[PDB]
């Protein structure tokens, strides 16, 4: 959209007059008159400066690709003549907070937009060349490029150049120049930029004051500093928990931030745009509108999301439900293989819905990927249900559905980026916004959540028990995968569907289970060293458990990294939001996933039923060890 | 290929009378009367069984596919009227020996060469889907595939279906009667028939005697068996050295076979098919032929492949050469970072040329995965050359050119079909045939070696030099190295090229080298065993190294599974062989890998120098834990 600023008509009554047109990251893009003694820094102050008073990092010649400026022509006069021919007077500013993958990759659409109609009719014979560089970018922004492609895009240039009868082309000079930037996308799986939302790192930025709050709440010593200076997070052993990032008092800690591409979605006509949200956003989103701690706001989300523009608005809760299904069946058929079956089983069965412990136990513990269930979050078991049912039988591909996941957690972003939740370069979540980020938009759109009308969740993907809303809060996913298997394994229905000892606020939670002639040890852990500790203790054998459910955050979800930071006490706002998912869970007519009807109806019609080859195929995924 | 037996004027003559057309994997393939009583075993027995006396596994009924027939028919009555309209009285029979995927591929193929002309031009509508199926299916076949996929091949055949009118459709039937063959496929990376050449798993065929000498002779204990019984390999952990294979008495123990391939490849017209030559071939192919061991026959290796017809036969020492190149600076800049630099770099280097060892330390220790050279093996350094470079300089793309590897090695077939060494499905080796393979192919093709007249190779990919051909035995990739190395450190060319104490015979061979101001301590290590042990030793810090060669099996490549079995003493073979490619290293004018001309060429046409960013992107590599 940066190279859509300015028409062909204004572009081109600039041919003389010294006057240029200005867009970027400029903060008051347009057209000015630069003066006889001015560099290029002094057209930039002319123009406002920069967004956030991000560094310079390199300036576009011309909407047809004339060069690109760097921080050693900065302070050089501007010197006139770059604009040869058949070229507009114009300059499109680059500042640090611009990826040139993301940037080539936007040229070439452009390109392609401009080739489909009348202009640029002379670039048809490079269409193919173009487009294949753009496949390459593409794969290079979602991770899943290599080394060897740079060397085919350099072919690619050199046809391209060759053809086009051009004295600059844009991937020459982008291998020239920003190799550094190539290498570390393809090499680090790493966007400085953090524009490639498939490639974001927790990253310290500037704005931070050395306080030492996110080195002590890491869980994995990943950070590393010193008093009254920056941090830096090592992200190759980073687990993206998030815990710095609440723990920051500045918000000097980076996730990269989707609300661009959102708002761009959202107003893009004919793009049907879905959202799922996560138990632990209803109940916290409201302490920035004026709402307790707890408080069930979900139909003011709806509201708020639906007058924003998006098309159908669901629950992740929903795909709680289908999880439980899933794993509930898992820890029956794993439990009748240990007592009947041999030594084959593994037990106990681990939750696999936290990406942030998911990624723990890929990078540390390499060796028991085998352990935790094979099935997928909720939020991805949604994703793929959405993309290959919902939207098949609505007659979308799934191109044409925009699938976005609001929720608490910063690790949901790398779960949403991982390269098996995708077909054809597609992913299953387009991307993940988070409670921060949702609130910003709404605070920006005018949208207040207290005096904004109700507004229903559509039932067809967002009917949810209170079984599946437990999920945000500690002990919650264990707790509905307990009530789902255990009236199933002894054939009555229990009075009290609320498990005792499954909740609580203890780092590791030990419930023994009586009902029925079975018994079940179970445990709860809520944060990552917690999880450490209990992986050690499974190994050391000295304590035995038959399921564990593993949190990255205290508290559960609903102390995610993407929450709003908390007022007053922090434990006793955490514990006011768990509350406050318990009150929505003794609210629900049906507490129990398995009655689920719009579950059942995904099982009886599409799947056949839990941890059948489609069930499996669909909902369940392996791990890769690092 | 098997589609294509019969014509469409002889499959409807048989419209009446009781005759049918029969092929596949029947002896005698042919059209005939079944009597009254017969069933279907009785008409493979008509038609003299199967060509290896494989089980029966399947049958398709017409070209036009009218279902699968299984065991359970077997033993029944032929039941007519399978054949209900449009479809010819034929049946394609599969063995133990047919892959599913492939036979469905072939399907696909047979398909849409009918669509491409005036046959079948009904299938016209259904010709996206069925090309869908077929990328998916090649997918799988390549073992970059996922579970999903199976659903979308449900989907794809629930299409195609509906709007062909069909009541049977091949898609949906063989994943209701080969789902485990498909599961195997995608979760295990394993075609058991070792039809997918990018999926062969080393497996004990029913001829194994149980003599036990596999079980002795594998390094990593992979194998499990009892005295006078079927022996298993765990392919899970297995290293594919071969030494089992070579240890076999009866041949028992297959790794699959790409012949077949091979020979469609040479007889398809307009079709570009290159052959490498590994510099252990041509010291122990002889051996079949009437020829001592280490007796250079290249030559007629060089006019047997061009009988067969080998467009352009190459030598994998020019890759040698290559690797050389690049190992010797990369050996010299970490050199340089350790006495100059600081603890950031790692030595000793390890070579990364053997894939079996590769193999070894991606299973096990997979925390040294960044210690090992990230330079290619010469195969792939050759492989990517031509792909990239040859073959785009004279107008071929990657899929025009077919890329065959004669290589002494087991493991080079997995190397060749791991998935970083391609490019949009097309792999820089398309596959690996092993001496023993070539042997065969001469041997039934009438070619003698021993009487052939001698043929040059092809000098632009061919041309190589001593120090690239002492590669094929143990101790050779580090004396190359070391010519290379040492003589640019130390300014002045040695007298003696041959560096002793590098050479011989011990498991694992220690040498000091005093030339110049610099001392190298150098390791050779022979078996996986070795590499075991000195990986122990290195990781206690007992003894130091600074550039250490690794092999997999006994000897170097000499030794290696795709050998053809040595005659007397297996050892003093082996020093025969070892004894021959130092022959005709002395026999070399040029000696050292940098002198190599058509080497120095594509450094100064094409890349740079050794270490530049085009020689990484294009010959170096990285390594994934496993
Ligand atoms: N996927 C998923 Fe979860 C669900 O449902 C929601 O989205 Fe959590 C929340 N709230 C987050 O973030 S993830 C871990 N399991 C418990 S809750
Ligand atoms: N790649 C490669 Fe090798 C080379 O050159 C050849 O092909 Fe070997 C042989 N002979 C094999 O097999 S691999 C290991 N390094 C030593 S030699
Ligand atoms: S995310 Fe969790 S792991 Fe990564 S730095 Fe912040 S705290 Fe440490
Ligand atoms: S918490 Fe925010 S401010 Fe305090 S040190 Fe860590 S990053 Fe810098
Ligand atoms: S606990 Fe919930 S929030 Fe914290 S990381 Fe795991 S998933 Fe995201
Ligand atoms: S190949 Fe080497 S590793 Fe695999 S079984 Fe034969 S001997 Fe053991
Ligand atoms: S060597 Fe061949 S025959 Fe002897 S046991 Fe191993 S496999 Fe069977
Ligand atoms: S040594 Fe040569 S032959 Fe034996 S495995 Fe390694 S590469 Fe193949
Ligand atoms: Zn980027
Ligand atoms: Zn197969």
């Amino acid at each position: 959209s940066v190279f859509s600023v300015f028409s062909e008509e204004e572009l081109k009554e600039l041919s003389n007059g010294r006057k240029i047109a200005i867009c970027g990251k400029v903060n008051n893009p347009g057209i000015i008159e630069v003066p006889e003694g001015a560099t290029l820094n002094e057209i930039i102050q002319l123009c406002g400066g920069l967004i956030n008073k991000s560094n310079f990092k390199a300036a576009q010649i011309g909407l047809p690709f004339g060069g690109f400026l760097t921080e050693d022509s900065l302070d050089k006069e501007f010197d006139f003549g770059i604009f040869y021919e058949n070229i507009a007077r114009t300059i499109i500013v680059l500042s640090q907070e611009d990826c040139i993958i993301q940037f080539e990759k936007f040229y070439i659409e452009y390109l392609l937009a401009k080739i489909k109609d009348g202009s640029y009719k002379n670039y048809e014979v490079v269409k193919e060349d173009i487009t294949e560089m753009f496949n390459i970018l593409n794969r290079i922004s979602k991770g899943v490029s290599n080394m060897r492609e740079i060397y085919l895009l350099r072919n690619l240039a050199v046809t391209v150049k060759s053809k086009m009868n051009q004295k600059h082309n844009i991937m020459e000079e982008i291998i020239d120049k920003f190799y550094e930037e190539i290498e570390e996308h393809i090499e680090e799986k790493k966007c400085y930029t953090s524009q490639c939302n498939h490639l974001v790192k927790l990253t310290i930025t500037k704005k931070c004051i050395g306080c030492g709050a996110c080195k002590r709440a890491c869980p994995v010593d990943c950070i590393n500093g010193e008093l009254k200076k920056k941090h830096e997070i090592d992200y190759n052993r980073c687990t993206h928990c998030g815990a710095c990032v609440s723990a920051c008092p500045v918000d000097a800690i980076s996730a990269g931030d989707n609300t661009m591409l959102f708002l761009r979605d959202l107003a893009t006509p004919n793009k049907v745009v879905i959202t799922q949200m996560a138990p632990a956003v209803r109940v916290a989103i409201g302490e920035a509108f004026g709402f307790e701690p707890g408080e069930n706001v979900e139909k003011k989300i709806a509201a708020g999301l639906r007058k924003l523009g998006v098309d159908y608005v669901f629950d992740t809760s929903w795909g709680a439900d289908l999880t439980i299904m899933e794993e509930a069946a898992e820890l029956q058929e794993r439990l009748e293989r240990h007592l009947a079956g041999d030594e084959s089983v593994k037990l106990p069965i681990l939750t696999s819905c936290c990406p942030s412990w998911i990624k723990f136990i890929e990078q540390n513990y390499g060796d028991m990927l085998d352990v935790p269930s094979s099935a997928k979050s909720p939020m991805e078991m949604f994703a793929i249900v959405a993309k290959e049912i919902w939207a098949k039988e609505k007659g979308l591909s799934r191109d044409e559905v925009t699938s976005v996941a609001i929720m608490p957690c910063i690790a949901k972003k790398y779960e949403a980026s991982r390269a098996e939740f995708s077909v054809d370069m597609n992913y299953d979540v387009d991307y993940v916004i988070t409670t921060r980020e949702l609130i910003k938009i709404f605070e920006n759109s005018g949208i207040n959540l207290k005096e904004i009308e109700d507004e229903e969740i559509d039932t067809v993907m967002g009917e949810y028990t209170g079984a599946g809303i437990i999920f945000g809060r500690t002990g919650g996913v264990i707790e509905a995968a307990t009530r789902t298997a255990l009236e199933k394994m002894t054939g009555e229905r229990f009075d009290n569907i609320e498990f005792e000892g499954l909740r609580g606020w203890d780092g590791f939670r030990v419930c023994e289970l009586e009902a029925g002639d079975i018994k079940l040890r179970i445990g709860v852990a809520h944060g990552l060293r917690e999880a450490a500790k209990m992986l050690d203790k499974i190994r050391s054998g000295e304590e035995f458990f038959h399921a564990i459910e593993i949190m990255a955050c205290v508290g559960g979800c609903i102390g995610g990294g993407g929450q709003p930071k908390t007022k007053g006490n922090k434990q006793a706002a955490l514990q006011k939001r768990a509350e406050g998912l318990n009150n929505i869970d003794r609210s629900k007519t049906l507490r129990r996933s398995n009655e689920n009807p719009e579950v059942l109806a995904i099982y009886e019609k599409y799947l056949d039923h839990p941890l059948s080859n489609k069930a499996h195929e669909l909902l369940h995924t392996v791990y890769f060890p690092r």
